[PDB]
């Protein structure tokens, strides 16, 4: 029961997790550029879960970058944003538990980080 | 009016069709000696989404406010029937003198936000 | 696991749960006034589980009220609002897990549902 | 300018104090014809949060841009050390001709909201 970082999207048009929705996550590059890490699909609980491991998991910068678009075309919304993004450093500080979660509307989009620990 | 010093202004935008929520009913209450809710006064929001002309300084007094938006009037005129009865904005105003209130709603159907901003009147 | 009412409370400002929130829920009686239903205080998780039973959870009116003025004043921060207050009707219509979500800061806060079911 | 007819305005607002984002800086970006960021506009949030003069109608063509805002210096100055590196919107423009596009943020540590009204210019 270790996932140094989970997903979490929701629908505020429907009331429902996002089901389905395409996500990846890149690393920030020595070249400053960014270099994919994980990639996956929201479960019927619009979670992603198993993206990394502790060890792989260091300090660094990461992005997330949510596929809202399609997920919107796909019930015959036309919606603002091309996909949300968010963005972080990720430090050994103290805490290593990330939960990032988004709400969905198709003119707008919130997301709030809630970073947590066992025991240290 | 002039350009924007009103003591309370409602502003509600629309987060489905990315527009502001216009003709939505708004009731203001404001607690009365007796823990009871009275009506303070009443409005709706105009093509730009706001709500301005509520009330004037002098009858804005030191009180406990009730902000009420009839949301659920609004998405059922669209065809959508959604999650909440209302909005409601609870408040302690004028506590510490005069200040002014914005107080905006951001709408979904099974979702809302709300946000204050208080500025202190020509300081 | 059978939780037909679940409320979930989250802090925007330090980006962890929000621990030991009262929070009440009145169900709107006959003569059009709120009576007492259920009340607690959210966890370590921010979570508030077993406020009722699938056969006291009638349809109605039912309304939630979050004590966050208390919880900003335990930390030094002074609030705009008294409390965050969620009413909504309960309808057997179909579906019936509910979890209220509120997100919050000392001038904002959010509230969003999801709604959803097992099978039916 | 005028009273608001502005192609391509900024608003940010601060969730902890309830008040306008001030001195906010903010970036904008047009994807170019070989899939690369360019630099578009560039500015800063005044005493009222607000960011007007950015573009023209004329030299805003449709095209996908990229409205980047420095969150992180503006509650580092604060003396907090918040969550996100920055604030990003990427959108399509003027894709069905001339519009108008407000972008508002709402700001706080660990959470940031964004939201577009869109209006069709004096129709
Ligand atoms: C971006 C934004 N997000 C919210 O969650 C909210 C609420 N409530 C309001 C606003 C806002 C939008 C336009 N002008 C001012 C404030
Ligand atoms: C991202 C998010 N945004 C909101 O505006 C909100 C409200 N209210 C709740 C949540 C949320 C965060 C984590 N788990 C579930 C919901």
């Amino acid at each position: 029961s270790k996932c140094p970082l989970m997903v979490k999207v929701l629908d505020a048009v429907r009331g429902s997790p996002a089901i389905n929705v395409a996500v990846h996550v890149f690393r920030k590059a020595a070249d400053d550029t960014w270099e994919p890490f994980a990639s996956g699909k929201t479960s019927e609980s619009g979670e992603l879960h198993g993206l990394t491991t502790e060890e792989q998991f260091v300090e660094g910068i990461y992005k997330v970058e949510i596929d809202t678009k399609s997920y919107w075309k796909a019930l015959g919304i036309s919606p603002f944003h091309e996909h949300a993004e968010v963005v972080f450093t990720a430090n050994d500080s103290g805490p290593r538990r990330y939960t990032i979660a988004a709400l969905l509307s198709p003119y707008s989009y919130s997301t709030t980080a809630v970073v947590t620990n066992p025991k240290e």
